[PDB]
């Protein structure tokens, strides 16, 4: 019914979660698994490079949200579509728009909010895939994703 939209929800909500607790899930993936496991070693190989790479950044922007509840949790979606859809799109920003949830993802386990996690990869998937269908498309989704970082 939205192909797109329920892959996207689960390989960001499958990186956000192992970000945080620090153990995989073992579920199988559902439609598209072959490209969505290869999707999460990417995020994996990548994102936790980005994490590094922009530590004293995430950290200051992390302070700025100040994140201490569900309420500031849904205060994310509209600084979401502000920073990263007003912007040019690439893979390296969706890549950041996604290592920063997760994180983001780390902090609710931290402050005891890990309900929230879910809730939060649902926001970061509906900003991403509702704002950016057109070039997700055409930059061939996830399959294109993959291809873009692959390691020869
Ligand atoms: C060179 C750039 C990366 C380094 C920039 C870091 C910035 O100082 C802040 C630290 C977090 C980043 C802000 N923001 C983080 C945002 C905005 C802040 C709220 C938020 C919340 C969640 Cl859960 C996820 C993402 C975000 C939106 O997503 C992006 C996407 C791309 C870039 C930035 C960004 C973004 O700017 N990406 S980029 O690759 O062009």
């Amino acid at each position: 019914e939205d192909e797109l939209y329920r892959q996207s929800l689960e390989i960001i909500s499958r990186y956000l979660r192992e970000q945080a607790t620090g153990a995989k899930d073992t579920k199988p993936m559902g439609r598209s698994g072959a490209t969505s496991r290869k999707a999460l070693e990417t995020l994996r190989r990548v994102g936790d490079g980005v994490q590094r790479n922009h530590e004293t950044a995430f950290q200051g922007m992390l302070r700025k949200l100040d994140i201490k509840n569900e309420d500031d949790v849904k205060s994310l979606s509209r600084v979401m579509i502000h920073v990263f859809s007003d912007g040019v799109t690439n893979w390296g920003r969706i890549v950041t728009l996604i290592s920063f949830g997760a994180f983001v993802a780390k902090h609710l386990k931290t402050i005891n909010q890990e309900s929230c996690i879910e809730p939060l990869a649902e926001s970061i998937t509906d900003v991403l895939v509702r704002t950016k269908r057109d070039w997700l498309v055409k930059q061939r989704g996830w399959d294109g994703f993959v291809e873009f970082f692959h390691v020869e």
